């Protein structure tokens, strides 16, 4: 039962949101993520942005950012799209005061993402959850209430932590509180066996909704599968890997993420 797994790891991330949370964790938590993760935000746009035009032959009305942070992604898409409908939620206060100050055409909520549908009524062509699914405390419910808001075209985009590659995550720790917040980061993390029984089991008994995990690069979609040929054609996924030197080396020697999809086709 993933419902049992999900339960008996709830510690497991409360202790991973407490570095989102708290003044002085919160400051190793921002500079270690603009450090080692700000690169892949591109990448990780661009591959839902290349699906959605694959998939549906059009671009998406709407992107919803759950755990949105500084609003770094509604920026890059701001400046790739201007008839784009934003939205991002984040429980952090100082995080959504400082969405805020970027004075972009967006709507930035300040509540658990559990809450969404208090803000959203208008169906989403694009939920993104980047690098934040184990920090939520009911994981399961918030999918389950994403699904709710899908388009009839439309996906559900999450890349997360996986909990077997601790190890080598810990290699880009800088500090002894880097190390701490990292292994706290893994610990609360899914594996892929558990990531995969989780998106099946919100899926199965949804009509015309269907899901994708793989742990390779792009989407997580091996790079012999015909959604890979299809990503990889597209001239801004290409040009968003075509990074600084030292920006593909470190995604070369960085672990493998979890790549989760939750598609609507009706
Ligand atoms: N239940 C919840 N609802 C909304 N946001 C949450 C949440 N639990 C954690 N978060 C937020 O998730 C963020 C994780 S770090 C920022 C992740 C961001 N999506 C990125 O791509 O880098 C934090 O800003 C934290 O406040
Ligand atoms: C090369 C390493 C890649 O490292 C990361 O992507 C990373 C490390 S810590 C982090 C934060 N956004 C919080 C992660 C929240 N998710 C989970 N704990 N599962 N992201």
């Amino acid at each position: 039962e993933i419902e049992t797994i999900v339960r008996e790891s709830e510690a497991n991330r409360i202790q991973a949101q407490t570095w989102f949370s708290h003044p002085e964790k919160s400051k190793v938590s921002f500079r270690y993520d603009e450090r080692e993760t700000s690169s892949i935000r591109s990448i990780s746009i661009e591959t839902f942005l290349s699906f959605y035009s694959s998939k549906f032959n059009r671009e998406p009305y709407s992107v919803l950012d759950i755990g949105c942070g500084q609003g770094q992604v509604i920026q890059y898409l701001n400046s790739r799209f201007q008839k784009i409908e934003l939205t991002g939620i984040d429980s952090s206060a100082q995080a959504i005061s400082s969405a805020k100050k970027l004075g972009i055409n967006a709507s930035f909520i300040c509540s658990n993402a559990e809450n969404i549908m208090q803000y959203v009524s208008k169906k989403q062509d694009i939920i993104f959850i980047h690098l934040c699914f184990g920090l939520f405390k009911n994981p399961i419910a918030i999918v389950n209430t994403l699904i709710h808001l899908l388009s009839d075209q439309s996906c559900i985009y999450i890349v997360d932590l996986d909990r077997n590659s601790l190890g080598e995550g810990l290699n880009t720790a800088q500090s002894r509180e880097e190390e701490a917040y990292l292994k706290d980061q893994y610990r609360a993390s899914l594996t892929m066996e558990e990531f995969k029984q989780l998106l099946h089991v919100v899926t199965k008994e949804q009509h015309g909704v269907s899901f994708h995990v793989g742990n390779s690069f792009i989407g997580g979609f091996d790079e012999t599968s015909s959604q890979f040929f299809s990503l990889m054609r597209n001239r801004n996924l290409q040009d968003a890997l075509r990074t600084s030197v030292g920006e593909q080396l470190k995604q070369s020697q960085m672990p493998a993420l979890l790549h989760g999809w939750i598609i609507k086709n009706k």
